[PDB]
């Protein structure tokens, strides 16, 4: 039970406030602390306990969640309190780099404390909804002990990765790259359809229907990438390349941007040059691996 | 019982045409077929399709006539000579082409008093007649409604009417392919990045798909902002997007993979910031996609 699983939240910015709110509404006794005291007021009025100091906030709970600007801020808060951390589980949902995650984990074992490094794939209003994804890396046992508590932040999207703490930051970037790819795809299409007086609101649901179809292509292409074998099946790179041609041309003609379609065409042109005219789109992995 | 009463002819039996005729046949339509190279019809004829001897026979055989050939040059070559023969027929042209070709062909069709729908197929042949198939139609609404049930044999869930401008089918086609490449390139970027830490693409795939599903909700929220020209930050400012694109690009260069796409994405964001949209949400990016380059 949640009443038997206390948790402290250190950092009550926009995201930290929503995490504390989620812990509280799921029935955890929730201790909070922020450098700027007034950011706790709304949460205190709703039943959270205001800690007197960072030390108190750590002592209050066996599970300690951090969510501040950067890992500089994290070290500033925790360095002085090494002794205070023994036997606690620290869950750091601050966004940072791979190396920061790994170095912080190293420092934590050094002072005998358990450390998970997380990454939040969500905006504050989506915390505690099925739309929330939250990634955790580090010791599996500590994740299992606190799984039920952590699921208060997003029951469906709470996801353990592996032991390397640095995976959380890598998966974060990788998923954001997908987000920008999807959204830029949609925006290109809205601009094109806009020249024929089609509204983006009219286009959205059909765009989403298509995005859902494409997830099946992701699933089919994945083993091809791992095996290094790129059978055309469906459609050759030559067919993709020709279709990219038409998108670029019709974009230049109708008076909108053609930069992305031309950039996409260039990548395909390189795969053709490397011998993959008759291979399928999975062969494009080779272009994304080539430096600069 | 309905399909037995709804004949359809298919003109063009290439890889895609064969799958369309197969779908019509297995849904119980009496299906007449014709191909220039006559032997490509054998498999379908053996399964119960009628071999039309000529294009004219194929047109006489059915009230609904579907074409699916290489290009609109091929389409005109086949149909021009048969103007008079087409009165009272519905011609459904699922050949891929440009906007202008659709509109010119529709003009020719009214000229010879026939009904003409211009379609585009967003599917591979094996996906025809599955819930994965999307098929787009533009032109007269009444003709689409009359034959909707029959057409749904090609993909019951994804058979979609757009509007009266015949040219819309080709525009929507391109727009959706752009989305496909954006999704797939996003996935490939991520697989290459995770591959440096010995994470397999198959381990990454399910999480990538979970995330793609979440992103559909962002598309839905951004769409009205685009139509209204008002781009409230809500969630995440362009400054936040810009910084995160920075980190993706840097970590990519460091780990020895391509950083061209992340840098290209950053460039577009840099221009939105320069135009004053630091505190706007991602919908403000529509302005960059509308600028001629
Ligand atoms: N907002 C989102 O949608 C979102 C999504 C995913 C991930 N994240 C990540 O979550 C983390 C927090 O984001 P946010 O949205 O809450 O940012 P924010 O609203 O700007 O708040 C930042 C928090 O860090 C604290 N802080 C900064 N420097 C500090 C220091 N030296 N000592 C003590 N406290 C310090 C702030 O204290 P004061 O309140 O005293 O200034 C505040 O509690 C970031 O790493 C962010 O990238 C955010
Ligand atoms: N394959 C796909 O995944 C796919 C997906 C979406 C859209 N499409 C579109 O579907 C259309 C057909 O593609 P496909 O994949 O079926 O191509 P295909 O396998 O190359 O077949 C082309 C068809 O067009 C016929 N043809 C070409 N010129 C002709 C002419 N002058 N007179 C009579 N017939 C002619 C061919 O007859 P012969 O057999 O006698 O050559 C054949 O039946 C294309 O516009 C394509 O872009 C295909």
């Amino acid at each position: 039970n949640a009443a038997q699983a206390p948790v402290s939240v250190i950092g009550l910015g926009l995201m930290g406030q929503a995490l504390a709110a989620a812990f509280l509404k799921a029935g955890h006794p929730t201790t909070v602390w922020n450098r700027t005291a007034a950011k706790a007021d709304q949460l205190v009025s709703e039943g959270a306990t205001r800690a007197g100091s960072v030390a108190d906030a750590i002592a209050a709970s066996p599970l300690v969640v951090l969510c501040v600007t950067d890992y500089g801020a994290v070290r500033e808060l925790l360095d002085p309190l090494a002794g205070s951390l023994k036997g606690k589980v620290v869950v750091n949902l601050t966004t940072g780099t791979s190396t920061q995650a790994r170095e912080t984990a190293e420092w934590a074992a050094g002072v005998e404390t358990t450390y998970l490094d997380g990454a939040i794939m969500a905006i504050p209003p989506d915390i505690a909804t099925d739309a929330a994804v939250l990634l955790y890396s580090g010791p599996k046992a500590a994740f299992e002990e606190h799984e039920a508590t952590l699921r208060a932040l997003g029951a469906a999207g709470t996801t353990y990765l592996d032991t390397d703490h640095g995976l959380s930051a890598l998966y974060d970037m990788s998923l954001l790259g997908i987000m920008w790819g999807v959204l830029n795809g949609f925006l290109q299409g809205a601009a094109l359809l806009g020249t024929a007086k089609v509204k983006a609101t009219t286009f959205a649901p059909l765009a989403n229907t298509m995005i859902n179809v494409i997830t099946e292509y992701v699933t089919a292409y994945a083993p091809q990438i791992d095996e290094g074998k790129y059978p055309a099946g469906d459609a050759t790179m030559t067919v993709h390349q020709d279709a990219m041609e038409h998108l670029a041309e019709e974009s230049e003609t109708l008076g909108i941007s053609a930069e992305m379609p031309r950039f996409f065409k260039a990548l395909a042109d390189r795969a053709v040059a490397d011998g993959h005219a008759d291979s399928g789109y999975a062969a494009m992995i080779e272009q994304f691996r080539k430096p600069s």
